[PDB]
């Protein structure tokens, strides 16, 4: 499912993204983006032999199990494929997870490349929130 960008806003809002960890919503949005451009199949596949699954391109060698990424952990104890459905709700709480985790959003390369320190407000505007 290819999101609609005030689409996800609310669904991530609805699911407690907004404020999560301080990370106001353009935060999630403005990552969204630029992970997947909001498309909840999307797939890379990374050098070390990992993989990137969908909207937000959770990371198989920590993050889920594919069943074929050696020596990985799952540490949001969830199937990658769970992580590509049109509900984002397991994508959201393995990403609650991972903000904890000691690095907050910097997890994620294109929100600290492209979203970091930006005026990520933009990314809400015009949505009924």
């Amino acid at each position: 499912k290819v999101f609609g960008r005030c689409e996800l806003a609310a669904a991530m809002k609805r699911h407690g993204l907004d404020n999560y960890r301080g990370y106001s919503l353009g935060n999630w949005v403005c990552a969204a983006k630029f992970e997947s451009n909001f498309n909840t199949q999307a797939t890379n596949r990374n050098t070390d032999g990992s993989t990137d699954y969908g909207i937000l391109q959770i990371n198989s060698r920590f993050w889920c199990n594919d069943g074929r990424t050696p020596g990985s952990r799952n540490l949001c104890n969830i199937p990658c494929s769970a992580l590509l459905s049109s509900d984002i709700t397991a994508s959201v709480n393995c990403a609650k997870k991972i903000v904890s985790d000691g690095n907050g959003m910097n997890a994620w390369v294109a929100w600290r490349n492209r979203c970091k320190g930006t005026d990520v407000q933009a990314w809400i505007r015009g949505c009924r929130l």
